[PDB]
RNA sequence: CUGUGCG
């Protein structure tokens, strides 16, 4: 007992600051025994960190650690039975209960593991509970360490290491010893000896259903004679018996097969598009409606959107009367206006914005005068002093910044409204709800009017847009079939002509499909336009692309320009089936068009699969498939009728198609209805494995499993592999047969085919699972409600207003419904802690109660009833406790919704109604950790996956979510999968080398004529099963490099094995929606599952799996071996010359043969036989001629390589991800070079950036200087980069460059002085850092000026309103969440929603007060403090730059350019060298020479650039922010602090720009590869090519 | 939290 009184000396640095202190403190030292101490001593400081814990929290100590019966015994309050639990904390007032079960796990995944089992084990009685008693609210405190704040953090660890100490000095079990010598460490990967490896009679079946057949030791002869065997009988059993897979094209047979797929003959739809889609013949109604034919508005617009601004303080706490004020004040000033000037109403008025009896009011919605003053006399007598009263609320209390002097408390003379609306006749519309052809003849158009389409389209999709872009929360005044009368619906207005003015109707808001009507105004008259239905979200793409189409169409057409006049019968179609795409956003479109596309791969080359037309047909609803699908199949028939073959101008004709089909990417991938979407993911997976007939029940979750499920296990497993080598019956059902496994592995051993297992570098070196996809889990609403009561509670030391939703606000950052939900439950929750029958018998949640149930009739007349005691008097918003229930009742009751009225009255009525391993688990203990394993665990799970889908413009894709023990376990054996396959050279899934050898390969070999087949895979990752591993790596030996140790896998075989008995859970969404309830067979299942054989099926467990995104390499490489043994055995047999490469998904196999290709189908037949013996089921899709080549989308024909440009402008239009300005034209920079890189336009891009550029500026934050990318640009896109693309710009900006030049000169003299020139360096920094224009001056005179370049360049200035900071904006983000350079060397030293409600969010986030100084504020006022001096200076380039006088008002946003001309001028100079320095001269093809280009840099600022440069540098001049915000987390910065190559040649001059300028971001680009190195360009803009070169 | 413009 050396240390036993060590230790009572040291833990007399305790205090008793409760009595139990004291109490255990005096047990302790009244004990001197070698079994209690350690006992009492680990319960003691369990019970001081769980004190810790909970006080902090408003505790009260469980001192008897009894169950929670008995302490809701205490008072009075009946028992309902519940099961018993012992909690930590426990906190009871009134009716509500606050229970706190606080634990402590230094490693993570233990503390996520006992953090979900508690939470779960916890929740499951508020069911009880809460059904015939009082509330709860469960909170719990994780702490990874035991720290506290009782002690002074420095003997914590002394008494772990001591009491370590002390249990290891003797003991007297082994796996509890284990578990908490493990469980008192700190910080803590493969080599897993210590795990006990205990058999529970379950592995030899295992072993003997797995490892009998398996001998990898069979010589090679033998495989010869083998394999020639199977040769010659497969050559006359199912070959000469035309069994086979694949034939001949027969071009023309085809041809008739696509048009009797495709078009349809049996429909009864019509040939001509404007009537079978109702968009349509709305567009062709409002186009050739329109083609064929003063201060009032400002002042009205001005005063509509001052009302807008003042609504949405919502200062009065209620709404409908609100509205009837801003609409009062709305119509008074509409009489004050008609008073006078009458000449405005029928002429200024009329042909502005307005409709029959029908006027827009604020939150965009039209209201009838008749109506209005139909409610306006309401509160009349009632309460005349109502207008009063809401008229002294602007003066008091209110921001009293307002124009109304006289408009507001005029009282509306009814006599003047009932002339108005007398004065306008009834045109009211009528919005048809739920066949004589005159539709023009489109082919026989002029040229001009396609373009007025495209434009009235990009009108109406951002009418759309703004319509989706409205206010949600709001309620109608007056509520409401074939034909519904509108009086109160909401409206929204664009533009078309000088006269006539569109208007878009709606009745419902949110963000769901809806009904629209189009209507038109041409001079005050109304017109009906159409109606229809649709989703907005699936219309961003046309928001303003009416220009970018258009030249695609020319360009698209131009391509076929050899011969003259197929462009006439080919155009109009092709614009109009560009027009239908648009119009039709759906997954059949896309799927049709890519069904083409493999249609043409079949065609275009020589040899395809017998089964392409199953795969083409898809079935039409809503006759809108039918026309487009016509259009494409008369396109393809019209290229393709005639003599087509591979003897003429075919592969732009190829090149035309491909584009054609791949058009199909303008549709959104945004999965059009969601429940569905996991249904149809849910089934997909779900029919493979019933289909084969190994899917148990629930299992025990634990790692237990019953004789039934055992033995389907085993009876699964033998039929996998119950395949024989001749039997042709099983060529679609999953398996393999073991004899060719020990064949391959065999022949791979001894070294016999092009690699061996000679490997290198030896590799031996908190969401809930149960949903995916929504924003929040029931988890996360849990925790958050738990605060913000524990902090309600804490406060209360009553009355409480409604600030406490500003509480959610702070935390938080469909989802509106969630707030509101937390919200109510809040409010319930503070009520509680405070002081129709089928409901009972259903679900007792009174939330989830639906309308859907009763009629509203009932609803509304039901709330108004007798009641006494349910509501009070007045709103009375100061809401003291005790009454809450009442106030949100009237609250409730005064509004026009009482769905909240009727659920409050529901929930008032109160129809809601002394052993060491067993007694010491409870408190710290770690139980879970990993320390015996079986077969089928790991003594912590039964490794959980969670299912989800990845949207993709083909077919949704499945993905697994794995638990943090499952994630790094996952992570390692993929990190040992990725050292075998670096030990590997064939592979080709991130080894960008060996991909840019295939690609120069397979180009030889098309340009030689080699054969080519681009094997496509279907059902590659639910086929496949881990036991293929198993036996795979069971076989294999993996030889070392030098030692040929033979290295044993043993810990990679159990975690496979692990990985074979993984569990995955099924969506709760799903279970409800078959559980609640067209034949589906997964509802049969499911149905069949659900009391037949136990309860409702929640977790699945098979054995054949394979989940897509965990297992990539090790399929990767099983499928490369596999591929190599075929290779081999091919050219084996054949004699012929094999090569191939593998993407774990798709192959390419390139053939060399002796000594026209109608003679080796046998071959391929035979290839396509054996890997169908394996577990490698071949797609239909593989084409196996000798034409053209497909790799991941990069197809390559004879002679040269396809554009792609369809793909990349769609690309390029959509994902616009927007947070800032400038990162947005960063990214359009970056997409629009890589568009560029593959030879598409020159053209295009400017009107890509004049697109992007139009859209900002709609945003409201206007042009600046910068903004986009440059509009008419040039091909020298190569050797540029964004500085200078963007001097450029600039120098575009001066028509004569005259200060340009000079200040140019000025630099080229800098940069002279600065490389070698005299001294400097570590000068300039100093300057640099404080400001703008006295550094302007002290360049000038470090190169040469005078006052008068001092006071003439300052001239230029530019309004930047990101001057005192970042714009502040909240977007629609996920829920739950100092330079920009910094930040990005911070990340780059570390290791679901829509683009549409992205841009809304970034409209609307950037009209609220944005800009910061001193202060928030808007930014209407700063663009209108502006001076419009006009000095004949500041107009060449109207609103993007001003002279100095013209910005007197308004300073602090204004800086000069030229200091953004030096910034891009010095980041060129240290990037791609001075020749940027001279002046650009300009130069003094038949649209098919294309060729490629390399980029000319040349750099001098030591173009390697290792890493640690930078952190030098910054550390040496700024140590300050080198400290701080700076490389906290890193531990081998002492080879950067030991002169890591310091003192660069530019680095350090040119880093203090980017310091400074937020907007040009050059280092992070400075340090990444070009990854073009190429660029395909053609001679037609090679000719106009401007040049720019620099002399000595 | 707090959207009002493409002429
Ligand atoms: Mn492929
Ligand atoms: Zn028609």
């Amino acid at each position: 007992d050396e240390y036993v009184q060590e230790l009572k000396g040291l833990i007399r640095k305790h205090i008793p600051e409760r009595c139990e202190f004291g109490h255990q403190k005096v047990t302790f030292l009244s004990q001197v025994h070698p079994s209690p101490l350690l006992t009492e001593g680990f319960k003691l400081l369990s019970s001081l960190v769980e004190l810790e814990s909970c006080e902090a929290h408003a505790c009260q100590a469980n001192t008897d650690q009894r169950f929670v019966d008995v302490i809701l015994s205490d008072n009075g309050i009946l028992c309902p039975t519940l099961p018993k639990v012992i909690p930590d904390g426990f906190k009871l007032t009134g009716k509500t209960l606050i229970l706190l079960e606080t634990f402590v796990r230094v490693n993570p995944d233990e503390f996520e593991k006992k953090w979900k089992a508690d939470m779960s084990k916890l929740l499951n009685l508020k069911h009880d509970l809460q059904k015939s008693g009082v509330t709860l609210v469960p909170i719990v405190d994780g702490r990874s360490n035991y720290n506290n704040r009782f002690v002074a953090d420095w003997v914590i660890e002394r008494i772990r290491w001591l009491l370590i100490e002390i249990l290891k000095a003797s003991k007297s079990e082994d796996q509890e010893y284990q578990r908490l010598i493990h469980s008192l460490s700190n910080v803590k990967l493969e080599n897993l000896e210590h795990l006990k490896r205990n058999s529970l009679d379950y592995d030899e079946r295992l072993n003997e259903s797995l490892f009998i057949g398996l001998k990898g030791d069979i010589r090679e002869s033998t495989v010869r004679e083998e394999l020639i065997k199977l040769k010659l009988w497969f050559k006359d059993e199912v070959f000469s018996k035309g069994l086979g897979k694949f034939k001949l094209t027969d071009r023309r047979e085809l041809l008739e097969s696509l048009s009797s797929l495709g078009a349809h003959l049996d429909s009864d739809v019509s040939s001509c598009p404007f009537c079978n889609n109702k968009l349509m013949e709305i567009v062709y109604n409002v186009t050739f409606s329109c083609v064929e034919r003063s201060n009032i508005e400002k002042h009205y617009l001005s005063v509509l959107s001052l009302c807008n601004k003042i609504k949405g303080l919502k200062v009065f706490n209620t709404r409908r009367n609100t509205l009837l004020f801003l609409d009062l004040i709305m119509v008074n000033l509409m009489v004050d206006i008609s008073d006078s000037c009458q000449d405005a109403i029928e002429s200024l008025r009329k042909s502005g914005l307005i409709v029959g009896q029908m006027v827009m009011l604020v939150n965009d919605r039209v209201l009838d005068i008749l109506e209005a003053v139909k409610l306006i006399r309401k509160k009349i007598g009632t309460n005349p002093n109502w207008v009063k009263n809401c008229s002294k609320i602007l003066e008091r209390s209110h921001p009293e910044i307002w124009h109304h002097l006289s408009t507001l408390i005029k009282q509306p003379d009814f006599n003047s409204l009932i002339s108005i609306a007398q004065h306008l006749v009834s045109d009211r519309p009528i919005m048809r709800y739920s066949k004589i052809c005159r539709h023009k003849l489109f082919q026989e158009m002029s040229s001009f009017e396609q373009m007025r389409l495209f434009k009235t389209l990009s009108s109406i999709s951002l009418s759309l847009i703004n319509s989706m872009k409205t206010s949600f929360s709001s309620r109608l005044l007056v509520n409401e079939f074939g034909n519904v009368r509108l009086r109160e619906c909401y409206a929204q207005r664009f533009y078309l002509a000088e006269s006539l003015v569109g208007f878009l109707f709606y009745q419902k808001t949110g963000e769901r499909s809806r009904c629209y009507s189009v209507y038109l105004s041409d001079n005050g008259v109304m017109s009906e336009q159409g109606s229809f239905y649709c989703d907005p979200k699936r219309f961003f793409l046309p928001v303003f692309s009416d220009e970018v189409l258009a030249g695609m169409c020319e360009e698209m057409t131009s391509w076929l320009d050899f011969d003259t006049g197929l462009m006439n019968d080919t155009g109009p179609i092709l614009r109009l089936l560009v027009l239908a795409i648009l119009c039709s956003p759906s997954k059949r479109n896309q799927t049709f068009l890519q069904g083409l596309r493999y249609f043409l791969m079949a065609f275009a080359n020589q040899i395809h699969h017998i089964d392409l037309t199953s795969k083409l047909v898809v079935e039409c609803k809503s006759s809108s498939e039918v026309v487009v699908q016509r259009l494409a199949v008369g396109l393809f028939i019209r290229l393709l009728s005639g003599e087509s073959d591979a003897s003429l101008f075919f592969s732009r004709r190829f090149k035309y198609l491909l584009n054609v089909s791949y058009l199909c990417h303008l549709i959104t991938k945004e999965t059009p209805d969601r429940l569905t979407d996991q249904i149809k993911c849910f089934e997909k997976f779900i029919e493979p494995k019933v289909k084969f007939g190994c899917a148990v029940v629930n299992p025990s979750l634990n790692g237990k499993l019953t004789v039934d499920q055992e033995d389907i296990m085993i009876n699964g497993l033998k039929k996998f592999f119950s395949k024989s080598l001749r039997d042709t019956e099983d060529v679609q059902t999953p398996g393999v047969c073991k004899e060719l496994l020990n064949y391959c592995v065999s022949l791979f051993n001894r070294g016999k085919l092009k690699v061996s297992g000679e490997l290198k570098n030896n590799p031996f070196r908190i969401p809930k699972l149960d949903e995916l996809g929504n924003i929040l889990s029931t988890y996360d609403k849990e925790k958050l409600v738990s605060a913000c009561v524990s902090s309600m509670a804490e406060r209360f030391k009553n009355l409480d207003p409604d600030s406490t939703d500003y509480l959610i606000l702070k935390n938080l950052t469909e989802q509106v419904e969630s707030f509101n939900e937390i919200k109510h439950d809040v409010q319930v929750a503070l009520a509680k802690m405070a002081d129709v029958s089928l409901h009972e018998v259903k679900d007792f949640d009174p939330d989830v109660l639906p309308p859907e149930v009763y009629k509203e009739l009932c609803d509304a007349v039901y709330k108004s009833s007798e009641k006494c005691n349910f509501f009070l008097e007045g709103v009375l918003d100061v809401c003291p406790l005790g009454l809450l229930l009442k106030n949100l009742t009237t609250s409730s009751y005064v509004d026009e919704e009482y769905f909240m009225c009727f659920k409050y009255l529901l929930i008032q009525g109160h129809f809601d109604q002394f052993t060491n391993a067993a007694l010491r688990n409870l408190c710290f203990y770690s139980e879970d950790s990993p320390t015996e394993f079986t077969s089928i665990s790991s003594n912590s799970g039964n490794l959980k996956f969670g299912l989800s889908y990845k949207e993709q413009v083909g077919s949704n894709r499945e993905l697994y979510v794995g638990d943090l023990n499952t994630k790094l376990m996952t992570r390692l054996v993929e990190d040992f999968s990725e050292a075998v396959g670096n030990s590997m050279k064939y592979t080709c899934l991130n080894s960008e080398k060996e991909f840019e050898r295939a690609i120069c390969d397979m180009k030889m070999a098309v340009n030689n004529g080699d054969l080519s087949c681009s094997y496509d895979h279907s059902k590659w990752g639910p086929t496949m099963s881990p036991a293929l591993f198993l036996a795979l790596l069971q076989m294999l030996e993996l030889r070392t490099p030098v030692d040929r140790s033979k290295i044993d896998l043993d810990s990679v075989k159990s975690i496979l094995k692990w990985h074979l008995h993984k569990v995955v859970e099924v969506p709760i969404n799903v279970a409800e929606a078959y559980c609640i309830g067209s034949t589906s067979l997964s509802e049969e299942f499911f149905h069949q599952t659900m009391q037949l054989n136990g309860q409702i099926p929640s977790h699945i467990m098979s054995v054949l799996d394979m989940g897509q995104g965990i297992l990539h390499n090790t399929s990767d490489l099983y499928g490369l071996i596999t591929e190599q043994f075929l290779c081999y055995a091919l050219d084996l047999l054949y004699d012929v010359i094999p090569v191939s490469y593998t993407s774990s998904d798709d192959q390419i196999t390139l053939i060399k043969t002796p000594s026209d290709a109608a003679e080796w189908l046998e071959m391929i037949c035979f290839h396509e036989f054996l890997s169908s013996k394996l577990n490698k089921f071949v797609s239909p899709k593989s084409v196996i001629g000798t034409f053209v080549a497909e790799f991941k989308s990069r197809f390559f024909v004879m002679g040269e390589e396809t554009p792609l440009l369809t793909k990349f402008v769609a690309a390029a239009l959509h994902n616009v991800k927007c947070k800032t300005p400038t990162q947005l034209s960063e990214t359009i920079d970056t997409i629009c070079d890589q568009c560029i890189a593959n030879g598409v336009s020159t053209k295009i891009v400017t009107r890509i950036s004049k697109r992007v550029n139009q859209l900002i500026r709609y945003s409201g934050y206007g042009e600046t200087p910068f903004g986009a990318i440059e509009d008419q640009d040039v091909k020298d896109w190569v050797d540029g980069s964004r500085g200078y693309r963007l001097q450029r710009k600039i120098e575009a900006i001066f028509h004569d460059d005259k200060e340009t030049s000079f200040i140019r000169n000025c630099a080229r003299k800098v940069f002279n002085d600065i490389k070698r020139g005299r001294i400097f360096e570590e000068n300039l920094i100093n300057l640099i850092g404080r400001g703008g224009d006295e550094a302007l001056t002290g360049f000038l005179q470090y190169a040469g000026c005078s006052e008068q370049e001092v006071n003439r360049v300052l001239n230029y200035r530019w309004v930047n309103l990101s001057s005192f900071g970042d714009l502040r904006l909240v977007l629609r983000t996920k829920l739950m969440t100092v330079p920009t350079l910094i930040k990005t060397l911070q990340s780059k030293l570390s290791r679901q929603s829509s683009v549409a409600s992205g841009f809304i969010g970034f409209c609307k986030s950037m009209g609220s007060k944005c800009v910061r100084d001193g202060g928030f504020l808007y930014i209407k006022e700063v663009y209108s403090g502006v001076s419009a001096c006009t000095c004949e200076i500041c107009a060449l380039k109207p609103k993007i730059i001003y002279c100095n006088n013209s910005l007197n008002k308004v300073s602090q946003f204004s800086k000069p350019i030229l200091w953004d001309y030096f910034s891009l001028v010095l980041t060129n100079a240290c990037e791609l060298g001075e020749w940027v320095f001279s002046t650009v001269k300009e130069p003094q093809n038949n649209q098919n020479f294309f060729w490629a280009v390399k980029p000319k840099v040349v750099r001098q600022i030591e173009d390697q650039l290792g890493m640690n440069h930078v952190l030098q540098s910054i550390r040496r001049n700024y140590p300050v922010l080198f400290d701080e915000h700076l490389t906290p987390f890193m531990n081998d910065l002492q080879v950067s602090r030991t002169m890591d190559s310091g003192r660069l040649k530019f680095l350090d001059v040119c880093i203090a720009l980017d310091m400074m300028n937020e907007n040009l971001g050059i280092i992070s680009h400075l340090l990444k590869t070009r990854d073009n190195s190429v660029y395909i360009v053609k001679q037609s803009d090679c000719a106009l090519a401007h040049i720019r070169q620099s002399s000595y």
